[PDB]
């Protein structure tokens, strides 16, 4: 009835205009000397979530007229969805337990979002995982609408929520719970938009595990001492922060050595390389680069701030921030190159590669659990504050840290898939 | 010696980090309460231009050890390069004719840029146009460095130049010449980055021409009356601005009717559509969408401002801004769909299609010459100012209008290629 290239071009233009309309509303909102208020942005996003709910309802009632590494993706989606639903339950509980002096749009939004989350998970659980069976104008509209709805939810969570949060026991528990649960909501929308992008575009092992266990035990130790000296008063806090930075430096140096050793083992073994012209390589490559973007931006902001301070011959320079930031950039570059080469290719080289893969696997688990459980000292750095401002540095960190969490989860799954080869 | 997929991944990571370092410097610059000043950004971009000059020198001296619709692209590149070189000559002339109270980085930058421009044009003239003969790590590094150098030059021109310009006859001629020549410099860097993206990714005709001539004569008339009532004092200026808006509305309505008529002629003639799976279709499609982004953002900002003003039941609403902006969005959507379908497919349908193609060809020439020759009243709109602020609206227009010029040039060449079929 209707051609497919025109369907995909119309859907691309529709979704692009949807994104640019949301960006226009956010630009009108940020210039506070104007009539556009935050409830208007929440009403716009609420209407988008309702349209996606209606589409998913029509899709499931159409499919129920017919009858007949996925587990890593489903587990990640379900865990992040449960944390997002817990945060929405806290928001609804606050809305039914407070002095009713805020607008109705802040009550309808956490309810619809919750329904949106549930339905979206159900859809992404059941009607997508190798059960597609057709691609027409209806599914292309739905997938593109879902992509840009989740991107606008990501932008709203990144900017217009923690510039209100990061700027009576029930209020303390509410604020503490929001502080711990926020990056999992942001990463949830990152994860959902990444999956929808994928489906849119397509349609003797001793020393390794032992070093990994040392990495894990050391991360839990640093996490525990930081949370202890964060929960109580400010004494011995800066020792915990310096412990975080020295641990990060040593660990990323060891990960650079491991990934480089893997790359040199690959270089010494010559192969008829790179003849297949694999588009799946391009897909996983763009996922790893898009995940690496946030932490690369954070690290170059720290490098620029430290070099600008060093240009004054100032005190409190200390060389550890430069080493940490540059080693973080270098570590993600070498690890991305190692994973991408590993996924698309005697016995002693198998034992070396498996020990390297288990070491990097447990190191990425460690570097995931350290900010996810609430360490994150970078928000209180006095150097990048007063250079970029508190609002710009906070927004840069809100972009960087959930993308860093998604990067570590994707790298854990990818290194596990590399390991069983 | 070295595999190609690792070369392209390393080059992608290098260029991405180069862009993010430039973005970090710009973020440190925009927060003016800090040590980073504009001469540091100019020094950084100057170093990038010098590195590209050194690479192009080594490439040409390596090639000179060996011996043996392109004209539209070469003509566009050479015209925009000549206008950019004229602007750089004006900057150098000011730097040798003034009170020497600004830093040396503002003298070295317009010289090196001029050399950069000349060398880049020479390279893009001679060593690229079907003479590639090899792709290795050296060329991938050079092409990626050239891409992100031109993107950083585009961002510097968009933001850090007209927030200093748009905020004694020689000073008047200097400022007037900069006002007229600025969008051609921005479009020049857009054009060069688009060409380098392309080469990176790949490696009875009566009523039509008559309506086109009416469109051209009417555009020159509107342009002349606007420039007359802009050069002298403010009387009869708002009549010229309203004439611009009524001309735009009527013309984009006629272009919507023409493009829709072309699409319906395509729909009535059934074909075995869309089997070839053409990646060149994807390439031209991404060029047209990327060009359409700027004007779509500008139009949705105008729609949001007018709807926010209408929500007060205010005076000075007048319905022409909404009609102009929505019709602009709709016109670019239908025209993109028409061009993309036309490029990748009895006699009366040939005459209808050729008349539509000549009409759209001359209409796109008209809508190119109207802002390129200096009309651009959108900067003085009181509605989008005081809603977004003067700086945000000016930056949005500096993104939108050179992209709109590149869009109209690309559409002129594409409609000419469609016409001779
Ligand atoms: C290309 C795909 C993968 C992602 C698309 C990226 C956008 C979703 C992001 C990147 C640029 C971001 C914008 C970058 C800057 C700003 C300006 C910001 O307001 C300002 O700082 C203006 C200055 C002021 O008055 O405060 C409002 C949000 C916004 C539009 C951001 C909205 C979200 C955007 C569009
Ligand atoms: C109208 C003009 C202003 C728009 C054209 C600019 C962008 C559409 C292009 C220019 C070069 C492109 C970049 C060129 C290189 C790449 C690397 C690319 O990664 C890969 O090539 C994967 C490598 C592999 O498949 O193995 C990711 C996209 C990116 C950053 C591109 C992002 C989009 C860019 C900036
Ligand atoms: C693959 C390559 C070619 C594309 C790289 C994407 C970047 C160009 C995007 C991704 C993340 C974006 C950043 C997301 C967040 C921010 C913070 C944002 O800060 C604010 O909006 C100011 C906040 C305030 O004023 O309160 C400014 C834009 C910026 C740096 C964005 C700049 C554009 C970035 C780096
Ligand atoms: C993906 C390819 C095709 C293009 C990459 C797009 C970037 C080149 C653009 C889009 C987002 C832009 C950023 C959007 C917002 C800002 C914030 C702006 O400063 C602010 O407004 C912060 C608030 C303030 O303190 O004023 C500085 C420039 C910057 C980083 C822009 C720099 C240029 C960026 C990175
Ligand atoms: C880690 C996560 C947060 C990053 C993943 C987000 C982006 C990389 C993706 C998500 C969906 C993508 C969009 C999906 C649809 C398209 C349409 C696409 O145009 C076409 O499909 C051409 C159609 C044709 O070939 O005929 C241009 C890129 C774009 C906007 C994509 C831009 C990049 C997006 C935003
Ligand atoms: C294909 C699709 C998926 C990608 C669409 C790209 C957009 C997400 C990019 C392209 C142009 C970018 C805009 C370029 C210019 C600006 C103005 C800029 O304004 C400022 O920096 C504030 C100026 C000041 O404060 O003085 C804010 C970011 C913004 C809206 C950028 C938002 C991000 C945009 C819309
Ligand atoms: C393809 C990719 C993105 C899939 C995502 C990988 C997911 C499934 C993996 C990677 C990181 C893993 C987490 C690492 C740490 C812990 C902490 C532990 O106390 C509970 C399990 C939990 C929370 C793991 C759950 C599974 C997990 C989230
Ligand atoms: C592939 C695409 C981008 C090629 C670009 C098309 C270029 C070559 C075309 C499209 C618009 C054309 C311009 C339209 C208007 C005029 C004004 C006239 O007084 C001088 C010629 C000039 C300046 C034309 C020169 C050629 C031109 C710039």
């Amino acid at each position: 009835k209707y051609p497919q290239k025109n369907a995909e071009l119309l859907s691309a233009q529709y979704g692009t205009n949807l994104l640019l309309l949301g960006v226009s509303v956010m630009l009108a909102l940020a210039a506070q000397s104007g009539p556009v208020k935050e409830e208007h942005l929440l009403s716009f996003i609420t209407v988008l979530m309702l349209v996606q709910l209606v589409w998913m309802l029509c899709y499931m009632i159409r499919r129920e007229r017919e009858r007949s590494g996925a587990s890593w993706i489903r587990g990640g989606l379900t865990m992040l969805a449960l944390l997002s639903l817990i945060m929405d339950a806290f928001r609804i509980g606050y809305f039914v337990g407070y002095h009713s002096c805020i607008s109705a749009a802040l009550g309808v939004y956490p309810i619809v979002h919750a329904l949106h989350t549930i339905s979206q998970v159900h859809f992404l659980w059941f009607h997508i995982k190798d059960v597609i069976k057709k691609y027409e104008t209806f599914e292309r509209f739905g997938v593109i609408h879902a992509v840009f709805t989740n991107l606008l939810l990501w932008c709203n969570g990144v900017m217009s929520e923690t510039e209100h949060f990061m700027h009576t026991s029930v209020c303390s528990m509410f604020s503490t719970s929001l502080y711990y649960l926020y990056p999992f909501n942001i990463e949830y929308h990152i994860f959902v938009s990444a999956m929808l992008f994928v489906m849119w575009k397509n349609i003797g092992l001793l020393l390794g595990p032992l070093g990994g266990l040392v990495a894990l035990a050391s991360s839990v130790s640093v996490l525990v001492v930081y949370l202890i000296h964060l929960e109580k008063t400010e004494e011995m806090h800066e020792a915990a922060v310096s412990m975080f930075y020295y641990y990060g430096v040593a660990m990323m140096a060891c990960m650079c050595v491991g990934s480089g050793t893997g790359l040199l083992v690959y270089r010494m073994e010559n192969r008829p390389m790179d003849t297949g012209s694999n588009p799946a390589r391009t897909l996983d490559t763009e996922l790893l680069l898009a995940s690496s973007l946030g932490s690369w931006l954070m690290s170059w902001c720290s490098v620029v701030a430290s070099v600008a301070e060093a240009g004054q011959k100032s005190p409190s320079f200390s060389w550890t921030s430069l080493t940490y930031s540059l080693l973080l950039v270098l570590e993600k570059c070498i690890q991305n190159l190692f994973i991408v080469e590993s996924l698309y290719r005697p016995g002693r080289k198998r034992q070396i590669l498996k020990n390297i893969c288990m070491f990097l696997f447990m190191c990425n688990i460690s570097l995931w659990i350290l900010p996810a459980f609430g360490c994150r000292p970078q928000y209180d750095n006095p150097l990048e504050n007063e250079t970029f401002g508190t609002s710009v540095w906070t927004t840069v960190l809100n972009v960087a840290i959930p993308l860093n969490l998604f990067y570590r989860m994707h790298s854990v799954a990818s290194l596990f898939e590399v390991f069983r080869k």
